């Protein structure tokens, strides 16, 4: 009640199914504003905005990136993280992984979803574990360049993870600028490409046509997605409270089931 509720809050996000996607285009009708978008993060944004009694406007991140330390970016970070640092958006509501490095420059709510790094293969690929990848030659692998999975391997103290880091850093052509290009490479590489991909995306893709991909191995780590705000935001406490409210009242579970379980065609 002690923050501006006439302001339309700018919500940075990033198209990445099923978190956020464009509603299917139809004949003779043009969607505008937030109506263009659907998905888990759209439903989350709607519910958070309702909890806070605020208006909001989704504005997609202007470089298509989640956020990485970048010696060229103003404020030191690109992507949604940089938009928050530079006060170009008020909130980011996306599949933004909570990392120690990002917490030093922006604030996160408690997590609204838990996840881990996982492996996606085309069915038939003779890979069952991360260790397997490092013991063979024919299957190349990679991840989203410079995101949280990339940084996990760069920074990990586990020898296996450092071995995977050294390979990927020396073979950046086998990593990708969008996770969807990684998934296309899995599908189109005849069993010779594996993708390191966060488990909710992996699980979503594997459960839908063409049913040609699968997850192998245990998740490599455990972490969360959070709602992100620029430091000092007047909304920080209320947004965290709202996430906790939606977690306790079953609403986060409802929209997770909506976008993952209700959409299982395989
Ligand atoms: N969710 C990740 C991007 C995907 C990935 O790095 O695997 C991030 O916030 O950086």
């Amino acid at each position: 009640g002690s923050y501006d509720r006439n302001h339309t809050y700018i919500v940075s996000s990033l198209l990445e199914e099923p978190y956020l996607s464009l509603k299917q285009y139809t004949y003779g009708e043009s969607l505008v504003g937030n109506d263009r978008f659907e998905g888990y993060c759209k439903d989350l944004a709607d519910m958070l905005a309702a909890q806070l009694g605020i208006k909001y406007e989704i504005r997609l991140v202007q470089d298509g990136n989640y956020g990485a330390e970048n010696q060229y970016a103003p404020g030191g970070w690109d992507g949604m993280v940089g938009e928050l640092i530079r006060k170009e958006a008020d909130i980011a509501i996306s599949a933004m992984t909570i990392t120690a490095e990002r917490e030093r420059v922006i604030d996160f709510s408690k997590p609204f979803m838990t996840l881990g790094i996982s492996i996606m293969i085309k069915k038939g690929t003779p890979i069952k574990t991360p260790e397997d990848l490092t013991m063979q030659t024919d299957v190349n692998y990679g991840t989203l360049l410079y995101g949280s999975t990339w940084e996990f391997f760069r920074r990990s103290q586990i020898g296996l993870h450092n071995k995977m880091w050294e390979y990927m850093n020396a073979n950046q052509h086998h990593s990708v600028h969008t996770t969807d290009e990684g998934i296309r490479r899995v599908r189109q590489s005849k069993g010779k490409y594996a993708l390191l991909v966060e488990s909710p995306k992996n699980e979503y893709v594997n459960a839908r046509p063409p049913c040609d991909t699968m997850k192998v191995g245990r998740n490599i780590d455990t972490k969360g997605f959070g709602v992100a705000t620029p430091i000092g935001s007047p909304l920080r406490k209320r947004l965290n409270e709202a996430v906790l409210t939606l977690k306790e009242n079953g609403e986060l579970l409802r929209i997770r089931n909506k976008w993952w379980f209700d959409k299982t065609e395989c």
